[PDB]
């Protein structure tokens, strides 16, 4: 009706259970609800995979990688997005609260500059639709980053917007796994 | 400030899809690409996805409808001029909608097409918080759930291609430029 069905292995359709099958694996026994969405259109989650697969081995770091998404998920509003990256930074990056609360804010990250003008780079980037401003790309490059990085937090950004609308005008649940990360 | 990128210039594990792509268009490489030669991935993801795209739920003029809406709303004119010059010589789209879309003026020969455009600007503008309103006349109209993520599908790349170019400030290749 109004409601958009997050699928489960059995419901999905043939062309995605195998994607499903595999991140319930990967997971520990659960699927992040965002995929069971995402199931409805097989080209949407088919897209996501491999960007993701993409994404992780771009010329940021995984911490870095973690900052523009966050950054995106908290500006686009996305309690799910949060939700899971804040999961994911805590147990698999195991970066510290002080870094994590700051991202979830958008406030400075007082102990490392580079990251700090990351965020604030990224978020340049959403408010502004790519036009940033020569002052801003400067601060960015002369922060240590270079013209490549720059493209990969454009990049990290779409990536975000996928997942953030999605799940936006979805209303996606959060998992009970992920409830505590909320 | 950011380097265009032809084949020569590009690095090494590019090179291969800057061909492909002087080919695809018949001698020219759209300046996007040569943009996105510098981030290697991001150029990779860049393929990948856009044909993932053309076989999607939405038709090509659908597609083209939410392509170029979204370049519209986000002010590339580079994006605007690609998906014209694709719009007229390939997939040879009526002449009135393509007016209508690069003007922001109502499809009114197609009112299904009107609502896509709709519902494409009110996913971007609410960054997919659109309503229940908004969303119930999308389906209402004739679309599907499935039609209604392959629509934020398509705003996620056209993003990642409007911002990037919006970053770089990307130039208009001559072969583009009578349809700026």
């Amino acid at each position: 009706p109004t409601t958009f069905t997050i699928h489960t292995v059995e419901s999905a359709p043939a062309e995605v259970k195998e994607i499903l099958e595999t991140v319930e694996k990967d997971n520990n026994g659960y699927i992040p609800n965002l995929i069971g969405l995402l199931a409805n259109a097989p080209t949407v989650l088919e897209a996501y995979q491999i960007v993701s697969s993409i994404h992780r081995r771009n010329s940021l770091t995984p911490v870095e990688r973690e900052v523009v998404q966050i950054t995106a998920a908290v500006t686009n509003g996305c309690a799910f997005c949060v939700a899971g990256h804040t999961a994911f930074s805590i147990k698999q990056i195991q970066m510290n609260d002080d870094l994590i609360q700051a991202l979830r804010n958008r406030t400075p990250i007082e102990t490392d500059p580079k990251l700090d003008t990351l965020a604030k780079f990224t978020l340049a980037v959403i408010n502004t639709k790519g036009r940033v401003g020569d002052e801003a790309l400067s601060e960015f490059l002369e922060a240590g980053y270079t013209q490549q990085n720059a493209l990969d937090v454009v990049f990290g950004v779409s990536l975000a917007i996928l997942c953030n609308y999605a799940n936006n005008l979805a209303n996606t649940p959060i998992n009970p796994e992920l409830q505590p990360y909320a």
